């Protein structure tokens, strides 16, 4: 147990910031991941011969879609290290245990398609699913990867810390939907302005852990303007795979899913950051302090993308 990852002084330091990138070099993620786990962890939260093959494993499990893929993942779960690093007390060994696998694997075996065309295509994911289709799918496809031979990294858990860590995984996944999201941070509003808000009342706490997963999730807004630019064409390039595959079925997709009106897509960037990132890293920084750079970073990023629509900059 006396083998640490250590990385490059530029990413020993960068690692340590909520905007990190984890770069290009794909075999370098796993890395990067168990040194977070490591240090947001301990070396002995897992055997590392264990961890390794789940890692690896997670990785086979995610597919080659533009924006929904293992470089995902690893973001995620990069934002989630952060989190817990500006917030050291505030969360339970198991809680840190959980929530990094949780982030790595909470969108395992995307397709780069939304719950709704899964619905619309009549997927039989969508039978077995009525809601969070591809959410309780992910959390399925984590079970699966954990009862392979060799990949129980929770082995050493009693069979309660077991149950627990599993169901901190699982509400971490689902809430990845982000049709939760919006009734979540409501709630999480009330609470806290009203007064109400406790991290003993263990609802409470599965409240502000599916906040952290949307925050998360979310965090290429987050990211400087160059990554955040970027990575959106990854994303539109899903959405409009997607808006083809409605227009196969017969159906008009909404446009910022039309391949037709990219013209559309700076405004539908305003309006989603209106709608949903400021929101989530202000009800987010709120509860949690120390989380303000991902609030700051998304603010200057709505800004960038007002400057697209000014035309005083393109995409
Ligand atoms: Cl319009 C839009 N949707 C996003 N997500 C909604 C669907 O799940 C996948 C991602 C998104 C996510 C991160 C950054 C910008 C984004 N912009
Ligand atoms: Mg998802
Ligand atoms: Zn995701």
């Amino acid at each position: 147990g006396l083998m640490q990852f250590t990385l490059p002084v530029r990413l020993c330091k960068e690692i340590e910031l909520f905007h990190f990138d984890i770069g290009p070099f794909e075999n370098m993620w796993p890395g990067i991941f168990v040194y977070m786990v490591h240090r947001s962890c301990g070396t002995s939260c897992f055997e590392l011969e264990k961890l390794c093959r789940f890692i690896m494993s997670v990785k086979k499990n995610y597919r080659r879609v533009p924006y929904h893929n293992w470089k995902h993942a690893v973001t995620v779960a990069h934002c989630m290290y952060a989190i817990l690093q500006n917030n050291h007390t505030l969360f339970t060994d198991l809680e840190r245990k959980g929530l990094l696998i949780a982030c790595l694997c909470h969108d395992l075996d995307h397709r780069g398609f939304s719950n709704s065309y899964l619905q619309k295509f009549d997927h039989p994911l969508a039978a077995l699913y009525s809601t969070s289709t591809m959410e309780q799918h992910h959390f399925s496809q984590t079970v699966s990867i954990l009862q392979l031979e060799g990949h129980n990294i929770f082995s050493t858990l009693s069979s309660s810390e077991y149950e627990q860590v599993l169901e901190i995984i699982r509400k971490a996944i689902i809430a990845t939907d982000l049709a939760l999201y919006f009734g979540n941070r409501k709630q999480l509003e009330e609470m806290y302005q009203t007064g109400s808000l406790n991290l003993n009342n263990q609802s409470h706490r599965d409240r502000v852990i599916g906040l952290m997963m949307t925050a998360c999730d979310l965090c290429s807004v987050t990211k400087l303007w160059p990554v955040t630019k970027l990575t959106a064409n990854d994303i539109y390039a899903e959405f409009w795979a997607e808006g083809d595959e409605m227009k196969k079925l017969g159906i008009q997709p909404i446009p910022m899913m039309d391949r037709d009106k990219k013209d559309e897509v700076p405004q539908g960037q305003l309006g989603f950051y209106n709608a949903v990132a400021i929101p989530c890293y202000t009800t987010l920084t709120q509860i949690l302090p120390p989380t303000e750079p991902l609030l700051k970073a998304c603010r200057d990023n709505l800004s960038q993308w007002e400057k697209v629509i000014r035309g005083e900059e393109t995409a």
